């Protein structure tokens, strides 16, 4: 098996276990056994549970980025690009719902983390807001299109961001549930958030 | 004081502190530190960190149906009733923030709670499944009524309610802002959850 075939297979595993149990809860024990290895194989690829963490965090965004991205630039008025972002957004939670898990989850710690982690999750926290400024910047292009209502765009971009991520306070994974009945369930919550509840 | 004033004082203090340092690293010498006493005061009116845990928990249900229950069966569209509840709900959370937080933060723990205390959460979390599901039959009534739109009654209650509450993801309380104040931020918020920020 390739190394990097490997790897990912840990990732799977780990942003699986990270959001069942919980960071600290999960070792690095669960992880070899969702894997079928040993402990020394996920050391040989991830030297401490946080390095893996990290991995995780940076696959995740990664994945969002890649997907959402293509929208941002595209033809199209502020709304229409808005909800192709979001529904994007959403899938990617939905189909990788322990990697998103693991890009929102203190800095009083029982330990210290090594200057390496400090470095790379500063990184990561800035590529995260990065990724949120492409919505910010859609929603202001949309407001002044008239596509979007005129209404504050930092609170909308606040609450549209905090309403796509709580998606994952109500959704699990059902298995066999197909991609277009996921990117069906992704598009009727989008529905909600740009279309409202109320009528007309 | 009178006991129960001083029990309030112990619950805003330790909902602050749970808020900002999480259940597990809170400690009982923190909460008599905020409330200018020693640990025995604390004692002398919780037995132990998760009673007052789940003191905080009622409180902060009862304050909250307080605020919305009125609406639920009052006179309006299910759109009017659903915009009074929300609001509510969402000012709820901007002034009382640190008993949302609780009311809304595992079975796998390092040690047993006592028999009492998991009798009182699990009666604690059906008031709560009580008091969303108040929002679940305005919903259906206002799709019935025209008053919202035909959308699916499940997936629009759990969206809702998990966007009332993520407003806790990016709200801080600030020193001085009024009531006035905190209403019209609850207002613009709800604004964009019923109204959409999609343009007509
Ligand atoms: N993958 C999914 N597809 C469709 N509906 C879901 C999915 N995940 C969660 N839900 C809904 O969210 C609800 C949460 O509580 P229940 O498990 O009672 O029922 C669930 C479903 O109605
Ligand atoms: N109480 C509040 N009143 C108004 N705006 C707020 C309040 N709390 C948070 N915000 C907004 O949410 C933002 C979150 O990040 P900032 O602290 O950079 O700036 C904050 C404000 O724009």
């Amino acid at each position: 098996e390739p190394e990097s075939d490997v790897k990912g297979r840990i990732l799977d595993a780990a942003a699986d276990a990270f959001m069942l149990r919980g960071f600290a809860n999960t070792t690095i024990d669960d992880i070899a056994d969702d894997v079928g290895a040993t402990a020394g194989l996920i050391y040989y690829h991830f030297r401490s549970k946080f390095d893996i963490f990290l991995a995780v965090y940076e696959d995740g965004m990664r994945r969002v980025r890649e997907r959402v991205e293509p929208y941002v630039g595209a033809p199209g008025t502020g709304r229409q690009r808005l909800v192709a972002m979001s529904v994007a957004h959403v899938e990617n939670l939905m189909i990788d719902l322990g990697y998103h898990h693991v890009v929102h989850q203190r800095d009083q710690a029982s330990t210290a983390l090594k200057v390496r982690q400090r470095d790379a999750l500063a990184a990561l926290n800035e590529l995260r807001r990065d990724y949120e400024r492409m919505f910010h910047h859609v929603i202001t292009e949309g407001i002044a299109d008239g596509s979007l209502r005129n209404v504050d765009d930092a609170l909308a971009t606040r609450t549209l961001l905090s309403n796509l991520n709580a998606v994952d306070v109500w959704y699990r994974k059902i298995e066999g549930q197909t991609e277009k009945e996921v990117h069906d369930l992704a598009s009727q919550v989008v529905d909600l958030l740009i279309g409202g509840i109320g009528a007309t």
